[PDB]
């Protein structure tokens, strides 16, 4: 019953949000609570210098306590995610992920680095205890046609995060 | 309702089997199909040289598309699964985990190569479209007092594996 | 002075195999010891079942040991390298690849699955102790014009083939 | 003749800085320029949002181009790099570590993260194009005795350093 989206591109308006935004919107017509988080939450120097005292981070660690699941995005950058996510994924606690659902979306600018999900996102996934991670969902740029001002994919991509959100819901049933 | 259970180790008897032995013994008491396949049942020549008529094959790939989960250990070799393992998951068509729960186990001749799974066997898993990946367990060489005999293992590595294993069964039920 | 390759595909007529192929005709001008193995020069049952007394074993040990460098070359199968490949490198000694520089070489059937190279073949590389592992190359299957009667790549891909061997030519000679 | 050392550590005083700084000292000695940087050179800001315009940058990329050799040292956070780090490396532009010997060096609360630096920091150093990568040092956190005020390691972390270093100034030779 209760989600949380993080966004982990550091720009404003970002593709990988694009899906984020596209998963809300299923997820609340289907009666789930959704929140939101990206880095902008957060101030700068409490997630480089890893400080554990944010305020915004103690919020958010009891939000993600009382989730159920967890839909993650990210930018491809040199290979990997964003190094931004990564801050603050270091901040969470260990076991943070611990009995949680967890989705992966990401986005590349080549199709050449799809790896990047399976190969560098999922084992931190795993690292914080998710309870099962997703098949999840990559796309390179050229699969989203607007992030700007309405999420419009390729009908391709819309199809594989419409079959990965499904399997997300009914797995948010256990 | 249905499940696979794969050995990968070359040799016989083998630490990672008896894991997958003692997962058998808690499935075998919650009336389910366990179907148990190792790499002796199929032909050396078939698996090196990538026979895909293979009839083992055949037959195995037929009951994992009928099955609801799989559980499948390998040693870890070179910082890896084994190369054994990989020639028959190599074999498998190119959704053939698709719809389906994983659990993947693995045994080590040391706690440094613990992430041998999620950066090297779960990445294969994920190639062949497993639906959801369980944590899952590595045990090291030091946690298996008898594997020859029967099963015996650490009080941390059986509370680990029963674990795993009632998310497994958990899981199965959809 | 001497050069190891090795060709990991189990089939033949192979695309990675030509990719060597062309790496010894480029080393064969240069007054150099190449000595060239494949999966066929080793028994089935010495690689499935990890014969270590295996004696096509001894012998190329015994080559890699006095040799200064290796090309190594790996079809991508399930987002990897080939299990039959891995079959044969987890049957050398823990050290075997200490003091030598390595180049890794990589065919797949999509540019989705170039990252297979860095993360999964180079960590087994390093495993064995590589001193230096060099960039290496991935070739997609649309590069190859010909690889049954010899070796036909487009420019780009001979290029930066060209490009690999003046660097492991050079890395040799220290 | 000129090195980078780069600490990826978000704290101060910080374990895998003292490897660094014995790295330096090591490479002072035998007459090579080393230039250090670390997280603290940077506006949080300016890593954190990804801007390409940070004055601190343009100065390190500048430095890092004239560098032959780079020295990575980072915690293992969450079974990979720190964001932190990360978030500089994403940063630079591509191609940054064409032509240049690399040395990864890390250190981890557990011996079970040991493949964090091959399976998770080696790939992003080889998309940046790393010309060679080294095999790098490993240490758990009880390896390194003293990090605040004088760097002090067992004697087996002191060898494998010796031998890192050693390596990667005979690379810097070419
Ligand atoms: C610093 C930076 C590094 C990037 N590196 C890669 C890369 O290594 N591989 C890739 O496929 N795309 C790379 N890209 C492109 C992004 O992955 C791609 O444009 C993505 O859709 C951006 O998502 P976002 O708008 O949510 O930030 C990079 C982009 C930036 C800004
Ligand atoms: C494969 C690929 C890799 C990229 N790597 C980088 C990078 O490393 N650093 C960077 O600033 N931009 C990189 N870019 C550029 C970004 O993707 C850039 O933000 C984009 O091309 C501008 O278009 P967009 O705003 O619509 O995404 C990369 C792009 C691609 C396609
Ligand atoms: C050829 C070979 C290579 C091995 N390499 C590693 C290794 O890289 N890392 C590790 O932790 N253990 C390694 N080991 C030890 C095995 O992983 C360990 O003994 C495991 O329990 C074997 O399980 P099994 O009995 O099912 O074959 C290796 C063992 C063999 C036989
Ligand atoms: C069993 C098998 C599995 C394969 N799986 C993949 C894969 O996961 N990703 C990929 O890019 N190509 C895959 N391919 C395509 C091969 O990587 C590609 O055709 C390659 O060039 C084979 O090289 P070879 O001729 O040396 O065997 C697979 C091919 C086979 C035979
Ligand atoms: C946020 C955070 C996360 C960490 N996660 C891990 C981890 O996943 N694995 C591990 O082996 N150590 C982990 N550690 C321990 C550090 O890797 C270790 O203490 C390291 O030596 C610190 O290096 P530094 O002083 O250079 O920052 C973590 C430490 C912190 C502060
Ligand atoms: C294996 C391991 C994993 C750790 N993971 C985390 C973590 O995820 N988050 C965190 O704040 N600290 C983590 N720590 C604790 C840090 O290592 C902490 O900074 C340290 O225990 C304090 O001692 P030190 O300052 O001498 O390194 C971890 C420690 C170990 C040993």
């Amino acid at each position: 019953m209760r989600v949380i989206t993080l966004a982990g591109s550091p720009r404003f308006p970002s593709r990988s949000s694009s899906l984020l935004e596209y998963a809300r919107e299923k997820l609340n017509g289907l009666d789930v609570e959704v929140y939101h988080w990206n880095l902008q939450n957060f101030a700068p120097e409490d997630l480089l210098y890893a400080r554990f005292d944010s305020p915004a981070l103690k919020t958010f660690t009891e939000q993600l306590q009382q989730a159920d699941g967890l839909i993650v995005a990210t930018p491809v950058y040199k290979a990997a995610y964003s190094g931004a996510l990564k801050t603050l994924l270091d901040l969470l606690p260990e076991r943070a992920l611990q009995g949680k659902v967890v989705l992966p979306l990401a986005t590349g600018g080549t199709v050449a680095h799809l790896l990047a999900v399976d190969y560098a996102l999922k084992p931190v996934l795993s690292a914080l205890k998710a309870q099962e991670i997703l098949h999840g969902v990559f796309a390179d740029d050229s699969q989203v046609i607007d992030y700007h001002h309405r999420p419009q994919f390729t009908p391709n991509l819309q199809t594989r995060l419409d079959t990965a959100l499904e399997t997300f819901w009914q797995a948010l049933h256990r």
